């Protein structure tokens, strides 16, 4: 690789330059002869205390280098520490302060995140004292509440202890905390959300009864230390929910759609210093067509375009009259409009794009780069008329990260 | 090792052999993807492998793979390298290199058409002159009175670079662009320096909002010359919108024909300069690029303001529902003046249909989803969804330096 690499704003004709991709960890599954960036994924199998040596010096000299206290005393202290514990127990702890600055920059390292402009203002809630799913429970209905604040939304995430042998894992089974259930019919129809029918299923066969609506929200199954997993329901007053109306169309609310107002996804990995840990529940607020777009407009989601645009009597004939286009903007109006008003935390694709190319900007410059993934950054609407469209990227994999990992049903040992 | 791609909304998967072919470089690394940069950046040696390589997949793919015909054509090729210092293809070779450059073009969505294309052979053309005359007929041949067909003029091959056969417009049909003293620009602003290069050789600018550009042709490394199309052979569209009457007062209009001549085309080693092709239009093409990108026309705004719209705060989405309402008129326009057009919608299914022939008959289809995906509406298109692997295979088109930076004048 050659130390700079430049990016450049087809619109604004401003150039970049990065040279963090320099830090660059691991692969991307592209090469020399082919790019794989649209591939969206391109047990016991821990690390050995030879592979967790020179990632764990890795990491705690990146952190002492950001709180400039680089080849001090405490960072060589902290070194043969580290060193010491990974070489009579095959394992470390973070400190709390390694651990916030850990999960604040695997966030900032999350090449397909739009949101990262907010990355240094997140809540960490240390739990890796939790011991059972019940505590597994209460740490989750604290972020809850926290991170909800009555519509005030702030990002938060929770980190539960970090894998041992890979037979011990904490996981949260839910890929969000909240979600609706969706439960397949007999005719082949789904009722509610079908994204989720495979989980909604799972938890039908560990005993939950289902209400059998559109927006049941789904149990949370919880394993704590490798145990089998455990249900719970969220209380209901934990879950801040936005009816769908249309600032215009009187009809939109029949409908009778609704969201939840909190995204917190569940069932990714956080790596930091060559820790893994399997469960780490994180939230934000929602960037109005990840509802109004994907959640809604999908064919394999909610699929109500043809109902809108039904309502507004549009010509469903020809798809030369771009009803599905129409249709689209008035069902995103509808939901940055209901949120607003409710006065839940919300951004549109607009404003948000636009805020990441200044965060962009920034970390070029004060950071040397900002590694970027233009086909989950550009939004799923009106992608050219937002500033992100005409912004060359560079993607690359940095540490602390947060990454994929199997669903744990398909994995766990079941006792 | 074969590679699979998996549809997300359908849980189809296919399964990639054809990456394995390819030699040319991509940009990106194992740790660091380019997929989103535009631009990532012969003898006698280098020359044989490269036809040797190109004539064995021509006979390989009329299935004469190592026949006398064969045989003797590679020994044909090799002693005219020799004696030379390059070659002449076929006129059979041509035809398969070109439409092979378009089937490969990872970047077009257009691609199920890839097979039906006339090729025009202009290799004996010697003057900005003769240049003209193939580009006239050219044109008229793929305009066909809206009834458009894809087609490529193919002038002579790069020789030495110092006699480089240049079409200088980026496309054969362009309106001009004008930097207004005030400050702004009337026309459009992709076209400012190319019409100031136009005005700088003696061609006497209308200066109106949609003025044709004249043709500004090199042959043979000569000096450019100008040229006028005959305006009966520039098809336009009035753009009206068929519930909006008041659109039409907006006095839009644009070319029915899109045909980019600023590429070059490799085939076998061999490097075409000068080469321009067209197909249709793709309405988004105009619809959403050529009229609201920021940096073209710029028009969303007025036509927002037409729609009565809250323009005060972004999330009233004013922007958005301006976007549908342009090019639901744009594809009306066509439409009702019978030019060829396509939606989005039909052009990403086409598309999809394309890669499964591709998979089945070819073992891939090599395909670029940043360019794929339409720049409105993209997740409710079907190429949204499906993985795409992206690699580069030869013939193809590669882009060029504009020929004002690299000209010695005379
Ligand atoms: C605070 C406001 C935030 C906004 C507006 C935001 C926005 C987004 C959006 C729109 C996506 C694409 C999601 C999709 O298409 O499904 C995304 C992805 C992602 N975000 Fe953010 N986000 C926010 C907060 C956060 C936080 C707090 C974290 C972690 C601490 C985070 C980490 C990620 C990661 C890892 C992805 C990729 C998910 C995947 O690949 O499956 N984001 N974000
Ligand atoms: C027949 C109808 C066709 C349609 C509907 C079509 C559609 C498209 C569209 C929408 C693009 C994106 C262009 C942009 O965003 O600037 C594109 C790119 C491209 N097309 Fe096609 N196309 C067609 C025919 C052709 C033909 C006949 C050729 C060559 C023989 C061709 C070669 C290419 C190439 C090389 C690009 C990428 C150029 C670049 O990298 O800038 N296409 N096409
Ligand atoms: C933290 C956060 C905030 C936000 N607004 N959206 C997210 C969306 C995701 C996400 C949601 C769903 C999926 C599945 C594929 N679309 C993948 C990632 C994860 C985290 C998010
Ligand atoms: C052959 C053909 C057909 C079509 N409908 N559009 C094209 C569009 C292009 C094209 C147009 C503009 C640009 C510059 C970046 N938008 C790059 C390529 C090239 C060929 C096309
Ligand atoms: C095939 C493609 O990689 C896949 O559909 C991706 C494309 N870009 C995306 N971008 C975002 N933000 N979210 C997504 O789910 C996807 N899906
Ligand atoms: C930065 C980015 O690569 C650039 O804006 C690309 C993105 N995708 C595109 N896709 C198409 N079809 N046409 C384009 O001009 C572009 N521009
Ligand atoms: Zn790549």
């Amino acid at each position: 690789c050659p130390r700079f690499l430049k990016v450049k704003n087809w619109e604004t004709e401003v150039v970049l330059t990065d040279t963090l991709h320099l830090k660059s960890t691991l692969e991307t599954g592209c090469t020399e002869y082919i790019c794989m960036g649209s591939i969206m994924h391109p047990p016991e199998d821990v690390a050995t205390k030879d592979q967790l040596f020179p990632l764990a010096k890795e990491f705690i000299d990146q952190y002492y280098s950001s709180i400039k206290r680089f080849g001090s005393k405490a960072h060589m202290e902290r070194l043969e520490e580290v060193n010491k514990e990974i070489d009579t127990t095959s394992t470390y702890q973070l400190k709390d302060t390694e651990l916030i600055y850990g999960a604040k920059h695997a966030w900032r390292n999350a090449s397909r995140c739009v949101g990262r402009i907010q990355w240094s203002k997140l809540q960490v809630f240390d739990a890796r004292d939790c011991t059972t799913a019940h505590g597994m429970f209460n740490y989750i209905c604290n972020h809850v509440k926290y991170a909800t604040n009555k519509g005030n939304l702030r990002s938060a995430i929770t980190i539960f202890p970090q894998r041992t042998d890979g037979k011990h894992d904490f996981r949260v089974w839910n890929s969000q905390l909240i979600r609706y259930a969706g439960y397949k019919q007999p005719d082949g129809s789904t009722l509610g959300d079908p994204a989720n029918v495979q989980f909604t299923e799972i938890c039908i066969q560990q005993g939950w009864k289902p209400p059998r609506g559109r927006f049941d929200v789904l149990p949370l199954l919880l394993q704590a230390n490798g145990n089998d997993p455990e249900l719970f329901q969220i209380p209901p007053e934990l879950v801040l929910e936005v009816p769908i109306r249309h600032p215009k169309f009187e009809w939109f609310k029949d409908l009778g759609l609704k969201w939840y107002g909190l995204p917190a996804v569940s069932n990714m990995l956080l790596e930091i210093g060559g820790l893994e840990f399997s469960a780490c529940p994180f939230s934000g607020w929602y960037m109005g067509t990840e509802i109004g777009v994907r959640d809604y407009c999908d064919n394999s989601r909610y699929n109500i375009l043809e109902e809108v645009a039904k309502k507004m009597n549009l010509d469903m004939r020809k798809t030369s009259s771009l009803w599905k286009d129409q249709a689209l903007v008035e069902i995103n109006i509808a939901v940055l409009y209901s949120f607003q008003s409710d006065k839940v935390t919300i951004v549109d694709h607009h404003s948000a794009t636009e805020s990441f190319i200044k965060h962009m900007e920034n970390e070029y410059r004060c950071r040397g780069g900002c590694p970027a993934d233009w086909v989950w950054i550009v939004p799923p609407m009106s992608g050219s008329i937002t500033p992100v469209f005409h912004q060359e990227m560079l993607n690359y994999r940095l540490t602390p990260s947060f990454e994929y990992q199997p669903d744990p049903w398909n994995t766990h040992v079941w006792k």
